[PDB]
């Protein structure tokens, strides 16, 4: 026989709600730091649709020799630039886990929501160890799907946050944003959103940098999720600068931190993994700005999918697909 | 709304009943030869399981622009060497087609049967153009799922074939192998014996090390090197002709012997089966020596076949609609 445990978005939502995603992200980061993770070259299929718009499929294999047992799986994210144009999210797709023994794909989950959750879980982990102790306000630039799952995880992990300061270049999308015990303040400008708190999360899809060092309050933190918002001086003037994987950042020099690494020495303090294993000391904001610049790692999604599946099995959630059907 | 056409194996078997898999493969090879495909590098995740068996996942993407317009998809095929020893098929997994405009996955299929079918269909294409004319015997080394589907396609495309000369390291498996109704199976006790018994060989093993020398082949012999590691180097160098699917796929995967020899220097590659079909290179049937066919296995064939399967499923109103969002 041949069976798949199948998890739609709402079921993955329900399973993430029932497990501790930040603890899962910290455990895989600890596994990664000890070289007990694998991220092989991704599958990349680019094409142009009949709209003259860029489309791609990215097939990201990953393995974790982690703090439970070996986990093996794949994240498949497909995107078209012209999707927002016709009322769809840019990205969609699927994730699998593989049986360690037989290699069979035994778990199929909708993956786009889980991808946004992975990033927000990494943000919360970063803030736990590297943010101010007791911040009560968060600022967001870009108020899409990624802002909502960040707002959801703030209510779980940082309930002292009662106030969200938001800017989006698309004003209507900022006005519709409600967050998750959060009061949403909509700002005319990006600068005013940044100045209104000690904690920034950039969630934009821009190519052109625009955030100077001078917008940050002393004792500030930025989770640079969108990777191209901060101007070069922010990295050079940072009180501290933490990454997820410096080799992934170095390999992607179109992004500002990768570009700066190509040009010479940059004051990188270390990785969040190094902080978790005790191999680098944490640095919290005091005088300047602490920068977290995570590139994102598909091993975190495989880790999260394995915790999500185990909760689905023990909660009786999802549906079994017969792959054969005799 | 994230709908997804789901095709279980039986639904795939049903939809395939009415397709000519050789014709689909030939079409996609002609498309590939004219640069009207995209064949990215394969995703590869190897590991060892509890019982020290080599496991792998392979994620292979492809696009084909032809027959029914631009097609985009992926084959995820996973294998453990352990699986036979606990009564499981070696290989299992799934295929997706992507919507050409949104890139969203819109078809999910069981893929292990379709994968064997694609392989068999390529072999039949290769034999039609590069084999002896009116061979009536084929030899198989390895009598698994692949041998069964190869025998099914021999019966449809080469009905003059009445003798299958088979070896398997597990003789129980060879004893069990019947082929199709119009086949007589002769079990041999060594690979050599099965090779010497005909002029057409298909290697379907999971070996990592070469063991088949040039001296085993009769003059005017053919070999579909499907398992890709059975033939020793001297077979490649002494070959009357050597045909590939895609030289750059082979060159980029030197964990298989032909891949290794091309990094070592000059190997006498005649051309591609695509080149034969388009006229870019002359077919060479066996006369004096052994003709070798060494296809690595291109995802564009799988995307090609799955697109035809989906088209048939749609028409007959088959398969199941999956909600990837839910309530």
């Amino acid at each position: 026989s041949e069976e798949l445990l199948f998890l739609d978005r709402e079921t993955v939502r329900a399973c993430v709600a029932g497990v501790d995603p930040v603890e899962v992200v910290e455990s895989v980061l600890r596994s990664h730091a000890a070289g007990r993770t694998t991220l092989p070259a991704e599958g990349y299929l680019p094409w142009e649709n009949d709209q003259g718009a860029y489309c791609r499929s990215i097939a990201m294999l990953g393995a974790v020799d982690g703090e439970r047992g070996p986990t093996y799986g794949i994240k498949l994210i497909n995107a078209a630039v012209s999707n927002p144009s016709i009322g769809l999210d840019r990205a969609g797709g699927c994730g699998f886990l593989f049986d360690p023994r037989t290699a069979r794909p035994v778990v199929l989950a909708e993956a786009a929501y889980l991808s946004g959750l992975r990033t927000a879980a990494y943000t919360m982990a970063s803030l736990r160890h590297l943010g101010p102790v007791g911040f009560d306000a968060v600022s967001f630039i870009g108020t899409g799907a990624q802002a909502r799952v960040h707002a959801a995880l703030l209510a779980r992990y940082f309930p002292a946050v009662r106030d969200l300061h938001v800017f989006d270049t698309e004003r209507s999308r900022a006005e519709a944003f409600t967050g998750a015990g959060h009061t949403v303040h909509v700002h005319d400008t990006a600068e005013a959103a940044v100045r209104a708190s000690h904690v920034l999360v950039t969630l934009t899809t821009v190519d052109d940098g625009y955030i100077p060092h001078d917008w940050f309050r002393p004792g500030s933190f930025v989770a640079h999720v969108s990777l191209d918002d901060l101007l070069p001086e922010v990295f050079f003037k940072s009180e501290a600068l933490f990454v997820d994987d410096l080799e992934l950042i170095r390999e992607n020099p179109r992004r500002v931190l990768g570009a700066l690494l190509a040009d010479g020495d940059v004051p990188v303090t270390g990785s969040l993994g190094g902080v978790l294993t005790g191999a680098v000391a944490p640095v919290r904001p005091r005088d300047g700005v602490v920068v977290s610049n995570p590139f994102g790692m598909a091993v975190l999604d495989v880790g999260l999918l394995a915790e999500v599946a185990a909760h689905a099995r023990s909660a009786g959630l999802g549906t079994t697909l017969d792959l054969l059907g005799a």
